[PDB]
């Protein structure tokens, strides 16, 4: 069974020494304040239900969580131990210790926490005690922690905090251009009790071998590892089960005679594991077992949803990813952190993987800058079929090449390669970066404990020849700015504040704008990130309206049709172009950003016209001076037939209308257009297998009118001008 | 996979000239790459280098194996504490195409079953065991025959390694005999010939191939295996077979579907001169007589003998320095008739039947 320790726990904070606290006596003896904290949690989150802080999400509160950053947190509760039989094992789990913390027992130190992101797990089965035994964690200053290392020259004036350098958290959290600072701490993932038998699971290593997707067969192979006493030897018997809706594929038993075996799986009538339009996600239920062969005793039994499916990056002699030996064209977001208080991730994690889901993402990369996501995140991209690029957590920044480091990358890179290892969705390992981290460190682990990956050690106006002319087959990162809903304005803003001119004064922004553009720390300066929304719209529109609405529709229109052009653009010149990440999908913040869509979920005017151009197949065109290139392209396996109709929309002239056949995998011209006269927009329809779809170009040069644009938008009857 | 020899060893091989190629522990398998291992590996190589970096047989150390432990843990401690010698990371039918097309100048590891001598058997064999047909079918293994194959862990089962036997015997003569005195000569006959091909095909095909490396010489335990000497010191019918194709210099006959291309290879820094005498066994008509000249460190070409008809053995008889030297080719294709060449073999007058 598996005790959880979440709930109500003590939580006493205090300003941290010189000497930081170590031990209890000194945390009970420290001159502090007790509050009622929830774990999971954040600190800040307890202290705002307490009253002790004010709501960091409106706006310049967030500059009020600093000294906090220089504090230590003891948390402290009371469990019960269950009764052990003699062999067994009690763990305690801790799934997140934001960050450097010492763990005791029953007054007895079990382990000291320095890793935010990965999982640390104690074994208390000699120190507990019979009935209510004491469980306390005493954090100190993460902040503080980064002056007991010397800093080499490049891990200085990076982008990234000097504080993050040494230490290992998410870089994210000390500040950047799209996440607040708010360092933070605090047990923000789930604390359990497990019992463990003798015999019990260490790991099981699901990897496919090879799939057959026409012929419905694959190989699987289970590198299982266990616990075994030696008198359990020839006496424990491995039962396997592959299942789908409850229905049995196939079962194997096999004797223990050793504790680490390979059990290859040859499976028939199993179906293969596709990302988004390239097939369905066919996930199936893989379960392993140690059961005695006399009693039928089962020891211990791990079960997760597997996916048959290969994977090969192909780099161009600039790479195109083979999912299941067919070339992938990979269209989706970058991930950023869901909260600023990561122990809320989990209550986002749902309805953010919606936001792909309707998007028709088949693909995700985890930015580096954030932690990394827990299990049911990869369980959701398993079987909505969305490959997953996971960046080990470096952010913008040079590291160490020192031993210490070495050794807790390493660490920390083991532990996340097990725990992500078996999702399907999961294709690709990033340094996100000569250097001993990207290329000897990261690349030797997955060297032993996931050969079956790629590992890579490195990753104005829209229609300008830098963005147009960029060589790359697969871009990675690339984003315009975009002006949140006026809903999210008014919620995030001082009343006086919402309209961003201060003064009236066009361009000139308020102090609460310039703080969640986002200034990390509260320094009072003009410009800077914020312009960028401005000389944004000044470009396509001519000038900066001074009606905030009017502002608010032109600077998510500038967003809209640059974001869209640039996937049109990566579609309609395949084969060459092979993938396209833009960013970002989601904020973890109330901010002004180049997302698409906000914290509360507000969804900008470029969220509608990105997930026009995401079909899976869609018609599109493409600039020529010639005119305009009517396209279609397919990111499936399959051929789709349809009709597809464009007229003007300001004189409702019809400029085209015929059928056309979508080859799969592919994209394929349907005509050339005749270039209309000035500017305008032309409207796209076309019906596909009895499902009406809608797209458009807007053609002409900038500057546009945005009264006129507004109009043709409203016309073109596809987004409402909200 | 065998740990590391003691000092005697190395004292037996110096006197006697036998060069030493030496892997460092560690078998068919991919090991850690972590700082534990490393460090574990690196004081054993380096004790095990100290220890033996100065005997003159040996000549090479070896990863038997991007990799930490062959490509730096290893390469390391041979770089610092013995420079002197190099450091190597890594390493049917006999006359099928992939044994004798393989563009390998030296082939490290090669090798035939064969079944043990009758006193072998009946030592290691329980006496109702020592039979392998279990109920007298041809072709089933009774537990214990199936235990020595070797089965590592006491799983029952049919087949698997020791139908390696049966399968190489059914192809040379056609037929697995019922009888165990003739399956024990028909295995070890197949071994015998088949390590004997190999050894004169590297040998006559210098000096492209620069060496042979075949696998074994002898047993560690009362087992069924591809060597040709068991624990207990019984010599299997390829021992006699290799030891008259391993001479300093050698007489053999190479195939061609033009016939039979007598040569003399030559393993030393002297040059030899002799008489050979080759003579169809079954008719006993002389095929070939006369001198040869055999340069030093080199094969030389002696003749091109006729080619016979249907299936057959010749006998290679020379003189070298007073000294008579004996050898044999088996010519034909298979499947052969087992006891057609056992009569060979007797009158052949080199190797007895036992």
């Amino acid at each position: 069974s598996e005790q959880s320790l979440n709930g109500r726990w003590t939580l006493k904070f205090f300003p941290q020494p010189a000497v930081p606290v170590m031990t209890i006596e000194g945390a009970e003896a420290a001159n502090g304040i007790v509050v009622d904290a929830v774990v999971p949690g954040n600190v800040e989150i307890d202290m705002e239900a307490a009253g002790l802080v004010e709501d960091p999400m409106v706006g310049n509160n967030i500059y009020k969580l600093r000294p906090y950053e220089g504090y230590q947190w003891y948390y402290s509760r009371t469990f019960a131990a269950p009764v052990v039989t003699e062999g067994q094992r009690l763990v305690l789990h801790f799934g997140g210790i934001d960050t450097f913390a010492e763990v005791y027992v029953n007054g007895i130190k079990v382990g000291s926490a320095d890793n935010m992101l990965i999982e640390h797990d104690y074994d208390i089965t000699s120190v507990v005690k019979e009935g209510e035994n004491r469980l306390d964690v005493i954090i100190r200053s993460s902040v503080m922690e980064a002056q007991n290392h010397f800093l080499g020259t490049l891990s200085i004036g990076n982008f990234s905090n000097e504080e993050s350098a040494p230490v290992r958290r998410a870089p994210s959290t000390y500040g950047w251009d799209i996440m607040p600072r708010l360092v933070s701490a605090g047990l923000w993932r789930d604390v359990t009790l497990r019992v463990e038998n003798p015999v019990t699971i260490v790991d099981a290593n699901w990897v496919t071998l090879s799939v057959n997707p026409k012929a419905r067969e694959a190989s699987e192979s289970l590198y299982l590892q266990t616990r075994l006493p030696f008198e359990m030897h020839d006496k424990v018997k491995a039962v396997i089960t592959i299942s789908r809706d409850g229905r049995q594929i196939l079962r194997k038993e096999a004797l223990m005679r050793k504790f680490a075996n390979l059990f290859t799986l040859n499976l028939s009538g199993v179906d293969a594991w596709w990302p988004r339009g390239y097939g369905e996600p066919a996930l199936y239920t893989a379960e392993v077992s140690l059961v005695d062969v006399t009693s039928g005793k089962i020891y211990d039994t791990k079960t997760s949803k597997i996916g048959f499916r290969t994977v090969k990056l192909e780099l161009d002699e600039q790479f195109q990813f083979i999912i299941n030996g067919e070339p992938v064209f990979a269209k989706g977001t970058n991930w950023v952190p869901l909260d600023a208080l990561h122990s809320r991730d989990a209550s986002h994690v749902e309805e953010a993987v919606q936001l792909m889901v309707e998007m028709n993402c088949n693909i995700v990369r985890c930015w580096g800058g954030n932690v990394y996501e827990d299990t049911h995140f990869f369980e959701l991209c398993d079987k909505y079929g969305i490959m997953v690029w996971q960046d080990f957590a470096m952010g913008c920044g040079n590291y160490s090449q020192r031993d210490n480091f070495a050794a807790a990358l390493e660490k920390e890179a083991i532990s996340v390669v097990v725990k992500l290892r078996n999702h399907p969705s999961l294709i690709l390992w990033s340094g996100n970066n000569n250097d001993r981290v990207s290329r000897q460190v990261l690349s030797r682990v997955i060297y032993e404990f996931d050969p079956t990956r790629p590992y890579l050690p490195s990753s104005g106006y829209y229609k300008d020849p830098f963005y147009t002319e960029n060589p790359s087959q697969f871009v990675s990162e690339i984003g315009y700015h975009g002006c949140p809903n006026r809903e999210t304005l008014e919620r995030m803003f001082s009343p006086d504040s919402v309209n961003p001119w201060q003064n009236g004064v066009v361009g000139m922004w308020n102090d609460e704008w310039q703080t969640k553009a986002n200034r990390i720390y509260d320094d009072k300066f003009q410009g800077g990130r914020n312009d960028l929304m401005t000389n944004q719209v000044r470009i396509i529109f001519g000038e900066v309206p001074a009606d905030l609405d009017d502002f608010i529709f032109a600077s998510q229109s500038v967003q809209a049709e640059a974001m869209k052009f640039f996937v049109e653009l990566w579609r309609g010149r395949r084969p060459y172009r092979t993938g396209i990440i833009w960013w970002n999908i989601r904020d973890g913040w109330p901010l002004l950003s180049d997302a698409i869509s906000d914290y509360w979920g507000g969804k900008k005017q470029a969220f509608y016209y990105m997930q026009n151009v995401h079909h899976d197949v869609c018609c599109l065109i493409n600039p020529a001076a010639n005119g305009y290139m009517l396209k279609v392209d397919n990111n499936t396996l399959k051929d789709f037939e349809g009709v597809v109709e464009v007229k003007d929309v300001a004189s409702g002239k019809q400029v085209f209308k015929g059928k056309f056949v979508s080859k799969a995998n592919q994209m394929s011209e349907i005509a050339t257009l005749p270039m209309q006269k000035g500017q305008g927009m032309l409207v796209i329809s076309y019906r596909i297998e009895g499902n009406e779809y809608f797209n458009h170009y807007l053609y002409g040069e900038p500057p546009y009118k945005l009264d006129q644009y507004r109009k043709w938008v409203k016309k073109c009857g596809i987004y409402e001008l909200e």
